[PDB]
Parts: C-alpha cells; structure tokens; sequence
C-alpha cells in the first residue's frame, strides 16, 4: 500500500478548527478518515515585535506563528488559501508532511484579493512546519510566514493535561535590538544569518510575565515546538526541568529524559514535561546570547505545593530573567508612544526606567539602589551621582573603573560598559535613578545620550 | 576480536571502481574480504561555480565532491594518492572511518608530481567523509577537497532502484554571490563562517533543471549525503516528500519517517526515499537563505502517473524554484563570456535577462509582464517605464513605493529593493524588459547600473 | 512516584570530591542514597588563553571548565556557592539536571565575599552542564563560568580504564586571534556569535603536546564532553578513530559506532573510545575553521604495539597538527614576556619563529628550508631572500606569485597570502629564517611588519 491507507473519506466534510498561538485545536477524537476543509487567510499587518518597536509582519491567520492546523493521518485535506486584499505581496503555502511538489506551494500561489485551493492526503503522521514559499522565500519566512500542522496518528496522541504551541523564529531589523520605531526588514543581516531578534511566538515577552504558559504540580504538559527559522538552529532547552520525551516530526525514534535538544531550521518536535516543583521554567535557545540578548525566552509557570525534599531554596529570579521577571514592560511601550507624540513626561521616563533597571542595574546596585558597602556603590542618595549627574551617561555607555569614593566609602572595582543600550533606554534608566531614593531629580533625554555617545 | 574480523584478504587484488558525482560505484557483491587497491589523483583546476563565475577548485579526481570510493567492511585497502604535476600545493587525505593517525593524513602527504601510499583495514562499516588535511586545512577543504567513502556491511546494503551521491559544501569568494569573473578564495569570510555560496556538488545548478536526478513513481532511491563543510551544519530537508530512513555514518541508530535532519560539518548520512507522486522534489539546506539565496538546492525529478487522491493541484513551481525551474541558465554564461570578449549584443543581454527574470520579477509582474490590474503594475508596454527607462535602474536597486499610475491605472503598493542583484544582472534584466512586449527597446549596460548604484 | 525514588539519605553526610579538568572524581561506589555537601568557590583571575595572550577568566574552582561534580541519582545535594572576596562581580549557579527554578540560580545569588546555599535532590541521572546565570548571562558564560556535573545511575557506569573531562567553549576577545597582551571581553563579537577562539578546556594547547590525554592499545576511554558555549554548536569529532558509544545528558537513546556528533550549546555527552592503534587521535569541532584556525583541537595519545594489518603508513602529523605537533610553544610565551619587558633578544625571536614555522611554512618549504626543486623554492641559503630580506615581509603578508628564480632555478607558482598572522608572529618567523640555514642573519621587528602591513 501507501502509508495512511485507512479507507476513503467517510461522513460529512469537516470544516477544520484553527487556533492562534499559544493554543492548539482539540484532539480530533475520531476513528475514521474524513474530508477536512481548511481555510487560512494571509494578512500583512504591523505589530509590536518589542516594546515601542513595530514591524510589518506577514502572517497566516493574523499571528506569528500562524494558525495551528490539526488533522488525522489518512484524512483528505482540501486546502483553501486566501490572500487578503490589503496585502501588497503574493503568497503561497508549503506544508511539510504533504506528499507532492512544493508541499502545496506549486498549487497555492495566491495574489492579493484571491484564493487558491489544492487537495492532499495526509499520509505522514507527525508535527510539521508549514511556511510561505514565494520568491524571495527567505524574506517571506523572515517576516513571520510559518506555523505548525499536526497530523495525528489514527489512535490519537496520549492524553495530557495541557497542550501548547511555541515556535521559534529569527528576525532581521534594519535597526539594532530594542531601537524604537517601525523597523524595516534587513536583507543584508538575513543573508548573513545575523538576526537582531530571536523570538518565541513573534515578539519579545510573548510568553513571559503575565503571558506565561500555566500548569500545576503533578500535571503533564505537551508542547508542539517549531523552528520557523529562517536560518537558525535552536539549542532548545528548558531551564530547571527535563523533557520526559522529545519526538521530531513523524519520526519513529523517541528520545527520553533530555534537557537540551537541537531543532533544525524548518524542524518541529513534540516535547512532554511533567510538573514537579512550583516556579517559572524557562524555554530558551541555549545559544545563550539569543536567549538573554535577543528575546529567545518563554515561561511555563507552575503553581502548587512546594516539595522541599526535591528543591529547597530562595526564589530571586530577576537575577537571570531580568526585565522579564515582571508581569510586563508596558511602561516602555507607553513612554515610547508619548515620545513619538511629543508628550513624554518625567514620570513616563521614570516608570520606563524602573522596568529596564531590573536585572540590567539591579543585579549589582540592588533593586533599592543601596549597593553593597565596599563592593557595589550606592545609587540611592549618591553623592557621586549628584556631583555630576551628566557623567552618569558616560558611566552607563562606557563603564567605570578605578578608585572612586561614594557616600564616604572607597571603591576600586569595575562596571562594564553597556553600549548596547539604546539612547532612550539610557535616558529613561538614568531619569528613574535621579527621581528615586532622594536623588536630585531632573531628567536625562535621549538626545542628551545621543550627544555623549557621539563624542571621541 | 576487533570489529570487521572476517578473515585475511582472499583472491586477487581488486582495483577499485571510483565514480564521479552524482553517481555511485556498483555494490561490491561479494562474500569474502579482499585487498582493494585505490588510486586517486589530486587535480587543481578552474571550473564554473555559477554561470559566468569561475573558481579555482582543488579536487580529488577532478570533481567536487571527489570521486566516490566503495569497499566492504573487513577489506584491506592499499591507498595510492597522486598529486598531479600541475598542482601548486601539496595535498594529503584523511578518510573518516579509517582506524589510525589522521585517518591516513599522517601517511599520504604528497607534493606536486609525487605519489604516496598507505594501507588500512576497513573495520568500520558506514558512509564517511574523506577530505584533505594539509595546512591550512580549512583552505584546502573550502576549495573543494572532500568526498565520500562507503564501507558496506558484509551482506551488502538492501537493493534499491537508484543510488545517488550528493554533497553539500560552503564556499568563500572575495566577490559577492553571482559577481562574475574568476573569484579568489576569501580567508576572512571563511574564518568568520560567512559563505558566499552554499552548494550541492560544487556549483549552482549542479543538480537542477536538465541536471536533476531521476526516478519513477514506485521506485526507491538511496542518496549518500555528505557535508564537506568546511563550517556549516545542514538542516537537510526534502521539499514535498519524506525520508523512509536516515542513518548517520556507521551508526546503529536509524531514524525513520523524517523530513528534516541535521548533518554536522564533516558528517555523512544515507537517506532513503520512495517515489509516490510525480514532480520535482527539492533537496535543500533549510537554513533558508542558503537554499534560496546562496545555491543550496538540488532536484530529484519523478516521472509517472498522477495520484489525484494523494495530491491534486496546479504545478507552478517557478514561484519558488525561480530561475532554477528552467533547464539551465546558459544564456547567462554566454552573455558573460561575450562581455569579457567585448562582443556583447543586445540579444545576448535579452536572453540572459529572460533567464534571470523568472521568479525574481515574474512572481509579481508575471511571465508575460501583464502584472495584475490594480495590484501589480504591468511591465508589458508600460507607459511609466517608457516615460523614463533609466529610472527603472533605481526601481530595481532601491525599490519603489507610493502612489503611481501606469497604463491609466492607479497603484499604491511596495516593490522591495533588490540591491543584491549585480550590475550585469540588473542591466540584462532591464534590457530584456525593454525589448519585450512592445516596449521601446534599447539596452541598459552594467556600467550604467554601476553609476546609479554609486549615487547618494 | 518521582524518578530517583531510592529512599531517604543514609549514613553520614559526604563532603563531595571535586576535580580539575581534565580529570574526573572517582565513581561514588555506593548502593545507598546520601546527603552530599558540595562546596564550590568562584574566582576571577587572569590566565593565558594562548601563548602571550592573557584573559580575565571568571571561574568555578579556579579552572575553565570548572570543577567536576559527581553524585549518585537519588542523592540529596546541599550546595554551597562561595564568591571569593577578590571578585568584582556577583555570581550564581544553574545546574542542568536540577528540578527547580533556575536549576538553582534563583537561590545561589552570591556577592563577592559571600556564600549561598540551596538543597536539591538529584532525580535525573546523566551528564549535565552547569553554568553561571547572572545578568548579563552571556558575558558570565563567555568568561568561562561553566562545567559538568555527573549524576550516576544507581548501579554506576560500566568500568573503563580512563575517564577524562573535556569541555568546549567559544571566546570573544577585542583583539584578533593570537594578538598578544591582556584581551578584554568583546560584547559585540559575542552578540554576533563571531568568536575569536574556540577552545577545549580554556586555552589553546590545553590538551595538546605534552598536555595530551593518554591511554594504551587495548584500553577503553570514557570522555565526559561538555559544550559550554555560550553560542556555538560543536560538530564534535575524533580524527582517526570512532566512538563505540555516544549518550547525551540522561537520555535513554544511545548512538553507537559514530565518528561525528552534534553537541548543542549547553549540551553534554558521554563518549566511549577503545584504543586500537598507537598515535595521536584528535578531538575537534569539525566546523573546520574552529579546529584549525581558532584552537579547537585536543589530543588523546595512544601508546603500544603497532598493528600493521589495521594501519600501515608513515607518521608525519605536523602537516595537520602544525604548530601543535610539538610538546609546547613555550618559546612564544617567552618571547612575548621579553618583548613586554623590553629585553627581547634575537635568539628569543628565533626560537619563537621556529615554533611558529611548523605547519605554517614547513608544509611547503620543509622543516629544513630546502623546499622541493622546481615546486617549492628554498628558504635555506636563499639568494632571493638575501637579495632583499625586507621584501619577505610583503611575501608573508600578501603572498607571492609569478615567475621568479631562486638559487639558479625557475619557479612559477603561488604562495597564498598569510595576513592573519600578527606582526610579532611574522617578525619572529622571518627572524628564525634569517638566522637559520646560513642565511644572512639580522632580525625583523614587529614594528617593521606593522609599517609594511599599513602601506597601500
Ligand atoms: C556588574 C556590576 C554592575 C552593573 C550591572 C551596573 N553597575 Fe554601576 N557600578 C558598578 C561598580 C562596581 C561601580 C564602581 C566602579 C569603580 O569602583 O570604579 C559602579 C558605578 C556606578 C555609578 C557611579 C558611582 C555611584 O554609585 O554613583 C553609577 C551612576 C552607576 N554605576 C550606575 C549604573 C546603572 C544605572 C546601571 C545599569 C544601566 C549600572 N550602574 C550597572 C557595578 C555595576
Ligand atoms: C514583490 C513584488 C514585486 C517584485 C518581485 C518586483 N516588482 Fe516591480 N513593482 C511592484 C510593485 C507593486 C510596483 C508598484 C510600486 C508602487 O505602487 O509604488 C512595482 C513597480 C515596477 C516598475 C515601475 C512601474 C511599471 O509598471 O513600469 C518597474 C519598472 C518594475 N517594477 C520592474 C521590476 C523588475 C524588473 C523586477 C525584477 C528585477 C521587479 N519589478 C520585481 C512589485 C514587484
Ligand atoms: C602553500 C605553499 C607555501 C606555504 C605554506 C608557504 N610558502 Fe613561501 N612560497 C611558496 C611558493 C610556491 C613560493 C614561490 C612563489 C612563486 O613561484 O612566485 C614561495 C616563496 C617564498 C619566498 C621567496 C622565495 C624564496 O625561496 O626565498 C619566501 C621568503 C617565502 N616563500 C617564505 C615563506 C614563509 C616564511 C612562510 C610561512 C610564513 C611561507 N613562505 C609559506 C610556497 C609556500
Ligand atoms: O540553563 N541555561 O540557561
Ligand atoms: O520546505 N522548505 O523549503
Ligand atoms: O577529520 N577531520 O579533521
Ligand atoms: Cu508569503
Ligand atoms: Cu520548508
Ligand atoms: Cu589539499
Ligand atoms: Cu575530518
Ligand atoms: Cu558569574
Ligand atoms: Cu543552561
């Protein structure tokens, strides 16, 4: 035979359940093959890739990753691709797991305002990436045109308590990481495989803080994990936990009891986790500068009873989660909007600075600015700061070392430079400091920082 | 014992069958261990890495990848490496799967005009990369000095209908992708792992168009897949199909039913495919900018009956294959030769432009230049073009957006910049357009494009 | 239950055995669960990353990688992290394999002069990376803050003759590869994943020459292999041998009989090797420019009887090991110290040049400078050199091609440029040549080379 030889479609056609990340459609829960009608529409739209940073995404179903598709092995799928009339570009679809030329791309070419259709049998069980395959293919994928399709085995997957949808992608902005405004696609960075962001589910903080995934102690969690690329291979890892199982695509091999696993560009895996201890468990790309400098972190938050026999210790997770430990960074979004409108207040800056100060400065100066006597000097009521508040701009951008004295105490240490911070970020952080802990007040502007950055 | 303990060589020595890519030597078809004499010669030679782009390759047996070697586990191999007297460099060989220092490299050091020999027992069954290991090793490998050796299990591999040889490599030219002429090796790009080309079998289009691999519906195909590197890891994938099996080197684990698989730098795998539906099936490195911007695409073309129950849809594959959908791009080769000779005609430019227009422009403007009314403006008999044919150079290089009117119709859309196109490519494409569809004619030269590219 | 449900700790607390690379603590050799007290101290210190190149490493226990920790699955581990008072930075620890938030990082935040403690049960058997997780996490890891923890299965691992500890890392210096002096961390290179060094065990030559690992023909060797990253994925490979087994972390799957294996950033594997033939077996990252241009090579040296039936050939391994074939390159270290002190002699330069000449020049000009008549011209008593010893600086930096005559013999070949050599390296190499083989003598200085490099 062929694989997936389960008989002809039976019953009425089914109009398929699509879901937006991070949710999954329900199990199909049937024992017969069906004709499944899938309707998916392309929408090109601006969304926030980071706080105060807009990007023109190209999407399947209005999200990155695109809508999740769920069918049964042996189903006949009638696929309808619509391209919204607001689109500027033509689009198509290639579904991994399809048996046929281009995985559909050859038959789904769709101009703005049009619709295409093609039909395929799902022979191949597994989790599979789908993506646009319109020239230039790389640009389409880089702009967010990918998602997952699950083809269930005929008996269905084993029951779990939660199923989630998480997809990594690499993104290429003309501006640098966290540079505000509408950021165009940068073809030069893309060709060179030098992304400015590496993200889960299309944005920094998409799955952190108040947007974390949830489960309880004792529960099992399945995550359908994709890597849309376009270019990067993920050293996919869960901090502080282990995967009971990892299965790639439709593969017969299943790895068990691993914590770090390589997902190819265009690859997908199903992972399973059992919650044992409460807290935040972090999904990262363990090519570590991606996770901690470019946005590649997502959270699964577990609630329930402690188990001190398994893990007994403090819970100070801002030291690595940094500015993503908090529920959100909406103050940054708001300050950026106000700056664009020309209505930025001191308090707007202060609250944005407060959000950014977490991790970035607090790891050494503490959340209250007290420092640690003799080791990290205070920012709280700092005579050194007050003596020349402007010099703080140079200190942040270019670091500080050597002997200094602060609130009558000697320091001889090293503060690394932080030149990667953008002008608004430095301004906002310093404005927060100046207006906290009985410091002199005032404000620093982005334009002030720009001038200091530019001196030799 | 050791592994491969099958007895002493029997019979007469065998003088081994070497083959050029993409073919494989026949199965050894024997039940006893032999002494196998291998003779392989290094040749340094210019070949075309892309149409009109020459490169000085360093080769084992005159090809990239080098000649395929096939032996049986337990054989004693007497290896003779010759370095042709025309070579400028010394060379040697390291065969993965050899048990001994340097995999042979230590004993096969061979100056131009000389020959070396060493003997090894093939203890280890599997598919293995071989490559040069002469300082600087990276430069030798980057210049094309790698291939595969198969060491069969004693009972032989299972019968299939076709066996093919495909090897990925990353290449480092001083010039940019598709910049014409003889391109030197670029050490700086190589150290930084920033290749200009990523190719199967040593050239763009080596396995596309009229050079595709072939099979029929129902047939099984084994591909011996290598990654010579030097630096890249391939997210190796078949578009529109699945691998029945993937086996790395001589490993005991075999993965089944996967579509995307990671091949390490210096790694090799045996994959198996069963043809089910007619059409072109694309082998790519799914770090997508490699596949679609740097040459990393190869084709397996399947002929036979349609199976509409499995796949039913149109077959417009130029939308992703682009300029590699056609049998070849020989017009580009020819135009480049003519340009070098100072005998480039308008028609030379037109035919080269026609080849490059596929995908690159046709995805939006159509193959006939008609566009799509209101969405993509026409190039065919375009008043906007005719009004200022020179401005077309800026449109290609730097894009166009905003309200415009063309053949009495309003457009308000976005044409992305295409700055990665080389000066000759832009010139040739525009010359094609000007001389097609009752457009005004004339020509654009590479020197014209160069001037426009250089303005602020 | 949970996994690792073996009963409560019994007996007295055990104060755990830590070891420095490349050694491993002994097998725990017990059949009951224990309370294990681990004491690990962070020390920030300058060490030599390469000969004459210093770097400020941040370390767990004074080494890179950090001290190896060995416990039994089911143990309760009381972990004490001390941060030495000389440290400038705060630090913490995340142990992969820990079940709990941050793998401990959340509870081990430790300022200079302080100590922290947290307790965890080792539920998960396997080899696991541990690393610092203090913001900015990437900088901490890049500076060398990683190591391995082994959690044994309850019955212990199978007996082998040797166990070794090898950990890859990528490093980011402001200066270029082999540029002398104290090299700061370079954040820009790190974010871009463009390392200047890629090393085993924290330094070039850490495991080469007289620092190689050892075993004998017939013996089995287990290596606990880590990849600390921060960013790179290793195409981990043994030259001239094969791995009997490769097992990732605590995974249930075990691959057998492979030579090349991908280790994720933050990943760890246990590999097993059986010595069959004498010689040097090279562990590399087979992204080849890492192994041969950035330091990613380590040696296992096997002593014992030859087996000519398995491998019969010469042993000229300087052709690929290059300057790492010799016991060390201490002459380079010494010349650099002398240069810094202003006491650099001609002989200091000569001996440093001699060390660097191996591979770099000897592959073509031979170890004795004789060249090969008609193919590679002589450096020994070279009239061409003597005629204009200064022009040798341009020859090394920028190459030489075309017809030339040397000791009354015609050459028409190509010497590639070697611009990646640093000014001191070129100076020292040429000083060696001038003072060898009855050449005219004199010296070339680094400042001379600097001037020539800077001309147009
Ligand atoms: C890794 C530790 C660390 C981080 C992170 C850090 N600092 Fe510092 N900072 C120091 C140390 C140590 C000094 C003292 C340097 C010396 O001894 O020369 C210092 C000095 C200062 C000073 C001048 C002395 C004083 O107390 O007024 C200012 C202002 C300052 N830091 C602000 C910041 C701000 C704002 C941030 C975040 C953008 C930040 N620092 C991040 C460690 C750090
Ligand atoms: C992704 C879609 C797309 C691709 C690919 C594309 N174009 Fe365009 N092109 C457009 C659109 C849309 C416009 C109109 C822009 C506007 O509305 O401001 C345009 C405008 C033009 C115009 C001016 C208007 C006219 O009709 O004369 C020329 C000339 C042109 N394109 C040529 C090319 C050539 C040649 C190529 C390939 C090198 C190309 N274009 C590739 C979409 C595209
Ligand atoms: C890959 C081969 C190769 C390597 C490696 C190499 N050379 Fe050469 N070298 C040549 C060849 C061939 C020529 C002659 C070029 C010609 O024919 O135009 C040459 C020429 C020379 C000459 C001038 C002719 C003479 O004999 O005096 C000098 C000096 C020289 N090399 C020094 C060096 C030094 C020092 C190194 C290492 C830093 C080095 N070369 C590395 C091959 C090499
Ligand atoms: O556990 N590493 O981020
Ligand atoms: O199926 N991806 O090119
Ligand atoms: O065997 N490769 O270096
Ligand atoms: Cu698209
Ligand atoms: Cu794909
Ligand atoms: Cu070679
Ligand atoms: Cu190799
Ligand atoms: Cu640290
Ligand atoms: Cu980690």
């Amino acid at each position: 035979k062929l694989p997936g030889d389960f008989g002809p479609p039976r019953g009425e056609p089914i109009h398929a359940v699509l879901t937006s990340p991070p949710l999954v459609p329900p199990p199909v829960n049937r024992t017969y093959p069906a004709k499944v009608i899938v309707e998916l529409e392309v929408v090109e739209k601006e969304m926030q890739i980071s706080e105060g940073v807009s990007y023109t995404f190209w999407t399947f179903g209005g999200t990155v990753p695109g809508s999740f598709i769920r069918v049964r092995q042996g189903d006949t799928v009638e696929f309808h691709l619509k391209n919204h009339p607001s689109s500027k570009m033509p689009h198509n679809i290639n579904l991994h797991g399809v048996t046929g030329p281009g995985g559909g791309a050859a038959s789904s070419f769709t101009a703005p305002g049009h619709e295409s259709q093609f039909t395929f049998k799902a022979l191949n069980e597994g989790i599979y990436v789908y993506h646009c395959a319109t020239a230039p293919v790389g640009m389409h994928i880089a702009n967010g045109m990918y998602g997952l399709i699950l083809v269930e085995p005929p008996e269905g997957l084993p029951k779990v308590d939660h199923e989630y949808y998480v997809m990594q992608g690499d993104f290429y902005t003309a501006g640098k990481y966290r540079e505000k405004g509408l950021q165009p696609f940068d073809m030069e960075k893309a060709i060179d495989e030098r992304p400015s962001y590496v993200l889960f589910n299309g944005a920094e903080g998409a799955l952190t803080g108040d947007k974390a995934l949830h489960a309880k102690v004792g529960e099992t969690v399945r995550i359908f994990v994709g890597n849309g690329g376009p270019n990067l291979v993920s050293s996919f890892h869960v901090i502080g936990a282990i995967f009971d199982q990892v299965r790639y695509e439709g593969g017969t091999n299943v790895q068990k009891n691993v914590q770090t696993t390589l997902i190819p560009a265009g690859g997908a895996a199903v992972v399973k986790f059992t919650a044992r201890v409460p807290g935040s468990y972090v999904l990262v790309d363990h090519s570590i500068f991606r996770a901690f400098n470019k946005g590649a972190m997502a959270i699964l938050k577990i609630d329930g009873a402690e188990n001190k026999l398994v893990y007994s210790g403090k819970e100070l997770d801002s030291v690595y989660l940094g500015d993503r430990a908090a529920p959100n960074m909406s103050a940054v979004t708001k300050a950026t909007q106000a700056s664009v409108s020309g209505t930025l207040t001191v308090q707007d800056q202060v609250q944005a600075g407060r959000a950014l100060f977490a991790g970035t400065c607090s790891v050494c100066h503490q959340g209250n600015g007290a420092g640690l006597p003799g080791v990290f000097p205070p920012l709280a009521k700092s005579d050194f700061l007050a003596a020349d508040p402007k010099r703080a701009m140079n200190i942040v951008l270019h670091g500080l070392n050597g002997k200094i004295k602060v609130n009558g105490q000697e320091y001889d240490s090293v503060m690394p430079p932080m030149t990667q911070l953008n002008d608004d970020e430095v301004a906002n952080i310093l404005t927060y400091v100046l207006n906290s802990w009985d410091n002199p007040g005032g404000r620093v502007s982005a334009e002030d920082v720009k001038k200091v950055r530019a001196q030799p």
